[PDB]
């Protein structure tokens, strides 16, 4: 009964997506941020100027202490706190209650965001990357272990944003066309292999190794599409040239300055589509997902009569991160059971008059695992 789970997510633009959760007995209600880019369940357990409420272990009859501290750094923010267990539930999700590890956050730096609305984080990636070590069963593993909930989940994230997390199944009412699956290369991050990249139908013609150096992952926790140095540079060059008719600051191409045009006069057609071809389920076979400018140019609210945008492709140097920006076009299936991620066109796709984000296959592509990086 997946309908009870549709629209169970909210967020502000750029500040990630959250699902309502309860902890303890009596139930305590938090907003938890939904992260496929880490493996730890953490909640704020102490005052903070950005926290509107928090978790008070004392008042939970079912708290149990593990007497271990923990520390977790993210790309920018970080937090430390104390590890206990407790009972946990998702009001707008499957009907079960599980005993799960919880990091009680005691102090924190650049983690909570002002007017964030979320109070904790739900790392949905794999034990291998759990902190402090991989013996700390991540929330979702516990759920699968303790219940009958199938080892599968899906995220439909949409363009004051919202979306849905379908726990334990796929909801056909949320996509169109065909699901295409790409193998999970290794169960740590949701790691995948990008085999070909085209901007406006022109191949970047790099060794496909450069697409997955040092990895390529699907990460709801990151907003942007983030590309290795070399790939980022070629991409930018090609987008500078497809839209050289207009001119911008340079902070812009670095995600610093905004750029502006008058309401409705936003010149979409001058920005190229990006196609990322992912490894397929069948030998020599791939598929593509095509990104619209509407995704890689996030809006920002001014501050007044102009529509204004940040460039949402940034540099990386820990590999390619398909952030929310990539994920917004698509219904994304995390088929843990079959070590694959499926992509279909989202029901809440965002519609240019002349061009459209697509999941398309099949393609032929040779020596595809020459594309994976090795240390
Ligand atoms: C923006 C941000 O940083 N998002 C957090 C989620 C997030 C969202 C947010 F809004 C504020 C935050 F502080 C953190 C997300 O996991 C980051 N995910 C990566 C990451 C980066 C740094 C550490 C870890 N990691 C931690 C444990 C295991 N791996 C993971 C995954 C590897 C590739 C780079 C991004």
């Amino acid at each position: 009964s997946f309908v009870e789970m549709v629209d169970n997510l909210r967020g502000k633009s750029g500040q990630g997506y959250y699902v309502e959760m309860t902890v303890g007995s009596p139930p305590q209600t938090l907003n938890i941020l939904v992260d496929t880019g880490s493996s730890n369940f953490a909640v704020g357990a102490a005052p903070h100027p950005f926290l509107h409420r928090y978790y008070q272990r004392q008042l939970s009859s079912t708290y149990r202490d593990l007497r271990k501290g923990v520390y977790v750094p993210y790309t920018q923010g970080k937090w430390e706190g104390e590890l206990g267990t407790d009972l946990v539930s998702i009001p707008h999700g499957p009907n079960v209650t599980v005993r799960a590890n919880i990091a009680a956050i005691t102090e924190s730096d650049k983690f909570f965001i002002n007017g964030s609305n979320w109070e904790g984080i739900l790392g949905l990636a794999y034990a291998e990357i759990a902190r402090p070590d991989d013996s700390l069963e991540p929330f979702f593993d516990s759920l699968v272990k303790q219940t009958h909930v199938p080892n599968l989940f899906s995220l439909q994230l949409c363009g004051s944003v919202g979306g849905s997390m379908i726990i334990g199944g796929i909801d056909h009412s949320l996509y169109t066309g065909s699901l295409w699956y790409t193998p999970i290369r290794r169960e740590w991050y949701y790691e995948v292999i990008i085999v070909r990249v085209e901007i406006n139908g022109q191949d970047l013609k790099m060794d496909c190794k450069e697409y997955n150096y040092d990895k390529s992952i699907v990460d709801s926790g990151t907003t942007n599409l983030r590309l290795p140095k070399k790939v980022f540079e070629a991409a930018v060059k090609s987008i500078k040239a497809a839209s050289s008719t207009e001119k911008f600051p340079d902070g812009f191409w670095l995600g610093e300055q905004l750029v502006c045009w008058q309401a409705g006069t936003t010149p979409w057609n001058i920005f190229p589509v990006i196609s990322l071809y992912l490894m397929g389920e069948v030998t020599n076979q791939s598929f593509r997902i095509t990104i619209l400018p509407q995704q890689y140019l996030r809006p920002v609210e001014d501050v007044s009569q102009d529509d204004c945008y940040k460039f949402a492709i940034s540099q990386s140097s820990t590999g390619t991160v398909m952030g929310a920006v990539i994920m917004e076009g698509f219904y994304v299936v995390f088929d843990r059971a079959r070590k694959r991620i499926g992509f279909a066109v989202s029901a809440c796709h965002v519609h240019d008059e002349f061009r459209t984000a697509a999941v398309e296959g099949p393609f032929v592509t040779l020596d595809m695992e020459d594309c994976g990086y090795n240390i």
